[PDB]
């Protein structure tokens, strides 16, 4: 909106849709938190608090006016600042295809790995509880793939006890799912042999958690809620290159914890 | 709406439209706080927090992705119940028209206390800041209608000085302005010398300040934000009568100091 | 216009827009130089001199070609800048009410003393003779009300003779005005008597001089030329805030002395 002073910037327009298709690019590759949470529509530039429908009563016991607070959720606004040089975007301009945009890209890599930190993990500032933070939901598991089965298979049926009904995927480290397949040694596929005991599920591989987890995409349980969704704004010129920004406001929240199992 | 459990109660709609009429009449007339401030319009019984529309950084500064939580003004909810005899009500379905709610009176009375604390004074737990809380718009005063008046002129020039031009009130105690008119004796109506020397203003007059208070009318100063305005609903029946309550979810702001005055 | 490089500022609409309210507030309130004089319309950035009708011949007078160059009086541009730190205003844009604008304020009072003084006192520099150093128009006052009221009646008098005949009005200090009703001890509204006295009148108390002064609102009297009304431009960011400016081009001719009466 209007607030990204992006209008003020000394960039095209067709420098200023190559920086954003390439943070859309690595952003979309990059967000392992956004492949099963719902992602609640964005709010806008001004959205603070989300309610968690509580009162925090304060008053004493005898007062006649019982009162307190109304529990919220504040909304974390990150900005990561990057600074292009000019010169390879007017070289943009003069038909260059190949434009180094690397303070962009790793940029847009820190804020999806903070995005990712604050869905996985949490932050105790704001007050946002992160899915490795359900301990009461986890169950063991082995090195073979056969405990890797087995552990789907009895999560699966723990979902079924606590009547979650949907979709369900495996979030597995890359490195973890590196192992598993070299035990697996031609016997068959082991993502599809997965892919089958999860009931028709998939596979996400990040290099987000350790062990691995397991959801369920019937929607409505892992809300993402954003004020402002990842945009991209400029701040001033330094003479040489623009100091342009990453700005997003929003906050997570794990509605029903009955559909997360986490694993080992 | 709804969530007052109102149709849950042993009481006809006629029985609730007198508790209503009570009720609304001691709040028109005993809410001084909602006669001079603007209300913004409910936001609805899920309304949380109100965006103050500034940003707390909490990061490092050498951290490459800088983040901050957005401030936000909790909502003050309020709930004081009370105990309507049901046989009185009864005799009003009879044909009684003065029937004894005297709990209802004393309970409308309390909450509309409890609102005007937090306007004028403030809450200290949920972060307003009440009119009474700004020392730097202060002007010394005397207890001689003459000094009453060159303090109102005085206040006036201020207001200008800073901008401030509308309608201007004078918000002054009950027994200070009848001292005021005791010092008046015979003279010319001193409201009157008030009302002029206010350009065209008016006096409130309130139990609920020991000094007086000049404020003025223009809009857009002091904010009465409300998520669910004054209402009355159903908790339960203690087998002889019924409990009600009063809830109401709202907090307060001073926008703009400028458009306050404070004497002595 | 074009030459308020505004489009060019860090800043969005919503932004500009209340920078222009504030400032208007301010200025409406404390321009108390245009509350009687009347004010001609912008003739552009581009207006350079008022012609002020007249020749001053310059040549021998044993000359057969006789010349002289024209009288006019030359405009005063001002320009008053103050810095805005930005992130205020993105926090305007954020949703916060009440946006720091102190510098704003403060820069805003000053052209207003500035365009007074020169009103009132007037500038030597540019050839603008003020109202205060009409002397063959001063009458003498006392401390009395009594006297105020009958200096009035005399003034009243002398704008009779001098075929001066319109609404009249009393343009008297602050702190003289507030004396006045101090020794006004009830016996009636000073003001109302002083408005009956001046014919219907009404009071202007200011604080740009120290004795009062009587004016007449008939119009065509006090003219204040205006090249390019107060007007507020951007100069250039000093990479953390904004340097804007107040701007106007103007001049003031008290073209009937007649219409002016000093008191004291
Ligand atoms: C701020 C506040 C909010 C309340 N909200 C509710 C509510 O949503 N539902 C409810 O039944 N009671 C509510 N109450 C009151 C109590 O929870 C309970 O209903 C009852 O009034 C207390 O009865 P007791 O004296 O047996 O504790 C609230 C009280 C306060 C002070
Ligand atoms: C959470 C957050 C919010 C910010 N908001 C703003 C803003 O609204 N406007 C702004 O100019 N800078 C903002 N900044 C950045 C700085 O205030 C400033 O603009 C600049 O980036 C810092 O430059 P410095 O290195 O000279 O301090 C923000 C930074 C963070 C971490
Ligand atoms: C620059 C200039 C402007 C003049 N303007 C006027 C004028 O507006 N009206 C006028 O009657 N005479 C004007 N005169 C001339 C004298 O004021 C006067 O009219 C007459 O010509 C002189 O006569 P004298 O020889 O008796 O002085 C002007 C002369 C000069 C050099």
């Amino acid at each position: 909106m209007e607030f990204l002073k992006r209008s003020f910037a000394p960039l095209t327009e067709k420098q200023w849709q190559e920086i954003d298709n390439r943070a859309r690019e690595i952003f979309k590759t990059q967000l392992y938190g956004r492949k099963f949470v719902d992602v609640e529509g964005p709010y806008g530039w001004e959205y603070a608090a989300h309610p968690l429908g509580e009162v925090e009563v304060l008053s004493d016991e005898n007062e006649v006016v019982k009162w307190g607070l109304r529990k919220s959720l504040p909304l974390i606004e990150l900005r990561a600042t990057f600074t292009l040089d000019l010169w390879e975007l007017d070289n943009l301009e003069r038909g260059k295809p190949n434009v180094d945009l690397s303070s962009l890209e790793e940029t847009v890599r820190k804020v999806a790995e903070f995005e990712d930190e604050v869905i996985f993990r949490g932050c105790e500032k704001s007050g946002v509880k992160g899915l490795l933070s359900f301990e009461e939901r986890k169950i063991e598991c082995g090195s073979t793939p056969k405990d890797l089965l087995e552990a789907i298979v009895r999560a699966l049926s723990i979902f079924s006890k606590d009547g979650i009904e949907g979709p369900y995927t495996l979030v597995i480290n890359t490195d973890r799912w590196i192992n598993f397949l070299k035990e697996e040694a031609g016997h068959y596929p082991l993502e599809k042999r997965v892919e089958e005991c999860l009931r028709g599920g998939k596979i996400i591989t990040t290099p987000r958690i350790e062990d691995a987890l397991v959801v369920s995409e019937r929607g409505g349980d892992f809300k993402l809620i954003l004020g402002q969704d990842l945009s991209i704004g400029y701040e001033d010129r330094e003479k040489d290159a623009v100091r342009l920004f990453i700005t997003e406001t929003f906050t997570f929240q794990v509605v029903n914890p009955e559909a997360l199992i986490l694993l080992k």
